């Protein structure tokens, strides 16, 4: 009967951290991915989860994520986060980063996102990432990459791959609302 | 044609400033608010809007806004508001508060949700705001107000009145994601 999980797990806060999640959830159908730096040590990351076998499935992913090393709390059931706080995580980061924004889109298809997020390439830390796929023909990402000796410079690169991919870092819906 | 306006606000972070700026768009049919304690001066409100007269309207809004003296983003047209922003906006505060939390519902008619805030009381400061009402039968809030000499205590006036009021300080979706 339900069709949608909601779920709050930890990951821990380093480079890569977010590619080893999204391999573990694989086989799975996320609508959702939601993600701002906050603390320096484990990092939190909303996801949303199609269901096509309900709470059969919903426990199956719950499992697979303990078994593999992940903390999750089930917030399928939560009326706050199904009323409110589905739309409210993120914000800001916990302190002023120097960090270059982007967006990018897909067609979906089986692992799609996957492999989407392969292309990017683990050595640029991620300090915001949004995903959302409701069905849509094309699956949206925003992702933030944190500047270190030098700035990523992803478009043309992600452009001939087929990703869409612009440069966001001075959109104001970002600047005004997200921005540190 | 266009049926919803994305409104980026600026009003100032004091007492009682929230109920002034909904006094303002007290005519309109506001379907989202979200606001988190952030700059210590200046708040910043997301707003999203029915419209019913597309871009006549839209643009009656924004001038009635800048007339009574709020600075305000059109991010009606921006893709990564309509794609992503309007997800993300919030987050945790600017830096550790002492809060209490509470969710409110409430019938929708014709100026419902200014009634609900006008028994609230500008005496506390409010440091979380989220409303939703898109065609539901109900209105939703969930709020959070700052602790001063002493703590709200809001259950027994507010559940008199018919708000449906439920402390959720210990909301699990709340605690993992928005706190400070
Ligand atoms: C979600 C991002 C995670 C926490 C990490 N910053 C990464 O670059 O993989
Ligand atoms: C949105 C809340 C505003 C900024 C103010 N803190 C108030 O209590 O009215």
């Amino acid at each position: 009967e339900q069709r949608e999980a909601l779920l709050a797990v930890t990951i821990p806060e380093e480079k890569g951290s977010f590619l080893k999640f999204c391999q573990l959830l694989g086989g799975r159908s996320v609508t959702e991915f939601n993600y701002r730096f906050a603390d320096a040590k484990n990092a939190c990351i909303f996801v949303g989860v199609r269901l096509s076998r309900g709470l059969e499935e919903r426990k199956e992913i719950l499992q697979m994520l303990n078994d593999g090393g992940y903390s999750v709390v089930d917030l399928s059931d939560d009326e706050m986060a199904k009323l409110h706080v589905r739309y409210m995580v993120g914000g800001r980061p916990s302190h002023p980063l120097q960090e270059r924004l982007y967006s990018f889109e897909f067609p979906e298809s089986p692992g799609a996102l996957l492999r989407f997020l392969n292309t990017l390439g683990t050595y640029w830390n991620i300090s915001l990432f949004h995903y959302r796929s409701h069905g849509t023909d094309y699956g949206r990402v925003l992702a933030a990459f944190e500047l270190g000796d030098h700035e990523p410079d992803f478009e043309t690169r992600l452009n001939e791959l087929g990703y869409d991919c612009h440069d966001e870092t001075n959109n104001p819906a970002f600047r005004f609302f997200l921005a540190g």
